[PDB]
């Protein structure tokens, strides 16, 4: 679940934030909004910054367009596949 | 879970936005909300336009009433029926 994790959260912090010098925000920024969505959060208006309801327009930039694809795909993964998995192993 | 996800988006797009050219987000409206119920993302201050809480005000008009039907009988089936039916796999 972690590995799935930070499979999406460094994809998404890399393409949403080009400019990022070195900080201790990445190491946050890669676990905490693809923890929440493990939880349901899926944070509906920052999927697509380019969209006239985003909450966050100004990363808006080149490659932003990937992060709804990789998001349903790791939601996919993490909701449905792997917190079920977890639940089966405590169902037994 | 794709065709039950149509078969809820194209009725809703096409009853809220009627005075669509064609256009590629035709393909993206039409997959992305319907995508995000499926982990219990109920846009819920979407769902009714013409109520007063609405933040999508200005797409009120005829048939708009219809699409909390619609969305009540989807995610029922998407959420409840489907999602279970697919942990109901991964389980065996
Ligand atoms: C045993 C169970 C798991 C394994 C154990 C090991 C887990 C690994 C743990 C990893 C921890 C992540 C690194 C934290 C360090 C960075 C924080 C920091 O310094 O800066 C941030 C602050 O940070 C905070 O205020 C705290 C944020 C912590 C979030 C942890 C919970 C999320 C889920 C995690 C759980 C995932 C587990 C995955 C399981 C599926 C902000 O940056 P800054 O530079 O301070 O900015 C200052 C300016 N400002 C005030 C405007 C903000
Ligand atoms: C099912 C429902 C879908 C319909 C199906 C048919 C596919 C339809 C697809 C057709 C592809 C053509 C559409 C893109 C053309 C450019 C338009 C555009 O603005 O793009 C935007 C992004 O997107 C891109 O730049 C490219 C997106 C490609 C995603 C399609 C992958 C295949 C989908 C499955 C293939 C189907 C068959 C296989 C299925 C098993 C440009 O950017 P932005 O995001 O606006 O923001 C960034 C910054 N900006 C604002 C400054 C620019
Ligand atoms: C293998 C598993 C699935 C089967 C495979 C096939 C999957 C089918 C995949 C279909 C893809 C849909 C077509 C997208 C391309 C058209 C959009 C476009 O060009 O422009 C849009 C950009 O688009 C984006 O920024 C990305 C949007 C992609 C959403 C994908 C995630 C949702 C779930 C998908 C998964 C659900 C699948 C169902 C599963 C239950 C914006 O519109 P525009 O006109 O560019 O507007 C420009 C102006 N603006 C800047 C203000 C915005
Ligand atoms: C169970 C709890 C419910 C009570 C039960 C009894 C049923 C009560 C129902 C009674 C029906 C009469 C009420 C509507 C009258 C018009 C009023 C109106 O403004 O309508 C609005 C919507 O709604 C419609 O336009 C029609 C809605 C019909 C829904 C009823 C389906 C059957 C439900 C089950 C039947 C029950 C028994 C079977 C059960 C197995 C029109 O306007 P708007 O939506 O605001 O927006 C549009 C644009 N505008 C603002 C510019 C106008
Ligand atoms: C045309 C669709 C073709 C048909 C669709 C199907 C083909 C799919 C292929 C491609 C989809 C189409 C990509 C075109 C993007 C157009 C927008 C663009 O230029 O965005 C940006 C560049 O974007 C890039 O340079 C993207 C480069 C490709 C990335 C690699 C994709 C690998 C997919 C892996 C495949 C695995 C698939 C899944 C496996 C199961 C720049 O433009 P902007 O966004 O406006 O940014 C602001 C620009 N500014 C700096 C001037 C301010
Ligand atoms: C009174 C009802 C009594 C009982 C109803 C209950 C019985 C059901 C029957 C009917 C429901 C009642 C509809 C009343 C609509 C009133 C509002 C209206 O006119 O809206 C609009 C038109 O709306 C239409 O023209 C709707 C036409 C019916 C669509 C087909 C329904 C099929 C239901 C399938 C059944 C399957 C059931 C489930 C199977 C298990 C116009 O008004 P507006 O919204 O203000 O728009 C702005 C107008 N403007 C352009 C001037 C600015
Ligand atoms: C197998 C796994 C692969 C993924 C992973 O684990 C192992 O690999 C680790 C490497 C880590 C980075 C190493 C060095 C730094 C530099 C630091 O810069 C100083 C700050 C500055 C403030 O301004 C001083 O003044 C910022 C943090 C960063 C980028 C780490 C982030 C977390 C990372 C990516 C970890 C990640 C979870
Ligand atoms: C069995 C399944 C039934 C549902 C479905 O799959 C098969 O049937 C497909 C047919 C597709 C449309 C075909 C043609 C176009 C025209 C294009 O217009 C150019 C843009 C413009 C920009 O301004 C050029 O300049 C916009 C997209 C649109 C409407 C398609 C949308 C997706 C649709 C509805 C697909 C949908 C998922
Ligand atoms: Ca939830």
């Amino acid at each position: 679940m972690a590995l799935v994790l930070l499979s999406f959260g460094v994809p998404r912090k890399a393409i949403l934030y080009p400019h990022e010098e070195p900080s201790w925000s990445l190491a946050k920024d890669i676990v905490f909004h693809p923890y929440w969505m493990i939880f349901g959060e899926v944070y509906a208006y920052e999927i697509d910054v380019c969209a006239n309801d985003s909450t966050l327009p100004t990363i808006c930039g080149p490659g932003t367009w990937l992060t709804p694809f990789l998001q349903a795909v790791y939601l996919f993964v993490q909701y449905i596949i792997m917190v079920n998995l977890l639940i089966a192993f405590f169902n037994q």
